[PDB]
């Protein structure tokens, strides 16, 4: 029923992404000059640095919000592929799947904490 070790936790899976080779276009901000027409497409860029820092800074309040940063990721390498089989979108899809098989466990203890600590 620990409220706050959702953070150690998130520390610990963000290690793992960066050891990931997948993880490597996604590691920082997309390079607009090797992309010119990104943020035509893409309104909110997101990386995996940025959600460290955000995370390292305390600006993140709970699991749900970092989740929902790392989902950002994924939603705008779908977005702006220009198709199903390439390279970086394929990367993006085996990372989803790591992020999403680790993550499930650190919010279910973070929701249930909070629902003893309120009970
Ligand atoms: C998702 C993505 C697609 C194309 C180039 N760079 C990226 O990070």
């Amino acid at each position: 029923y620990d409220i706050q070790a959702w953070k150690k936790q998130c520390e610990e899976l963000l290690n793992l992404i960066f050891q990931c080779e997948d993880s490597e276009p996604f590691r920082q901000p997309v390079d607009l000059l090797e992309y010119p027409d990104y943020r035509d497409i893409i309104d909110t860029p997101m990386d995996f640095a940025t959600v460290r820092e955000t995370l390292e800074a305390g600006n993140y309040e709970s699991p749900m919000e970092l989740c929902k940063d790392v989902r950002l990721i994924f939603s705008n390498s779908k977005a702006y592929t220009p198709s199903k089989r390439s390279r970086i979108y394929s990367m993006s899809l085996r990372l989803s799947a790591f992020f999403e098989e680790h993550i499930s466990s650190v919010l279910s203890d973070y929701k249930s904490a909070l629902r003893f600590h309120k009970r």
